[PDB]
């Protein structure tokens, strides 16, 4: 069971990941968690973030270049993710492929139906073979942040990459857990 937690609010997602983990473990399930990008473990992620902040020449002049680097990080985790799914009942990912679609589309001033999102879907899911999540959970509601939120919500509405669930900060974790993996 592979669950991706998505959204624009990082502190909010983290708290959600942890409380969801606790709900599943209260039910007696084994849970592993993994956050993307894997800053500090993946040199591709690190380069991408550094570039975004002005390093590595003109790299951040291209939104695709940076999406590609985040995609390669995830590609380097395909094996780790499969191992986690064998070893554990529930694998929760704090941000995953939809994130790359939403942020990239937002930086390009595109929406969910545009070139960048479609490209992320082919590159990460078809070409690199990243496992499709069983659930993508959007934790809903800074011009960028807002644009990204909007792309996220369109992606959720279209069932991009699989089945979605949209929730607020008020969500009860045990209630969400029960919706996600009903006993
Ligand atoms: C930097 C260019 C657009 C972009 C792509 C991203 N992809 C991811 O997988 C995770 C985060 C992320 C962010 C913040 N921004």
């Amino acid at each position: 069971m592979l669950i991706a937690i998505e959204g624009v609010d990082g502190a909010g997602k983290r708290t959600l990941v942890e409380k969801l983990s606790g709900a599943f473990r209260a039910a007696g399930r084994s849970v592993a968690t993994l956050a993307f990008p894997r800053y500090g473990q993946s040199v591709a992620a690190d380069i991408a973030a550094e570039a975004l902040h002005g390093e590595h020449g003109d790299l951040a002049s291209s939104v695709y270049a940076m999406a590609t680097l985040f995609a390669l990080d995830r590609a380097g985790a395909v094996h780790t993710i499969q191992g986690l799914c064998r070893g554990y009942d529930v694998v929760i990912l704090d941000r995953y492929v939809a994130s790359n679609a939403a942020y990239s589309a937002a930086r390009l001033h595109e929406n969910a139906a545009g070139k960048a999102a479609a490209w992320v879907q082919r590159i990460e899911f078809a070409r690199l073979g990243l496992p499709k999540p069983d659930w993508q959970v959007l934790l809903a509601v800074a011009e960028l942040q807002q644009r990204t939120g909007a792309v996220y919500a369109e992606l959720a509405a279209q069932g991009w990459g699989g089945r979605w669930l949209v929730v607020g900060a008020d969500v009860d974790p045990g209630r969400l857990a029960a919706t996600l993996a009903p006993p």
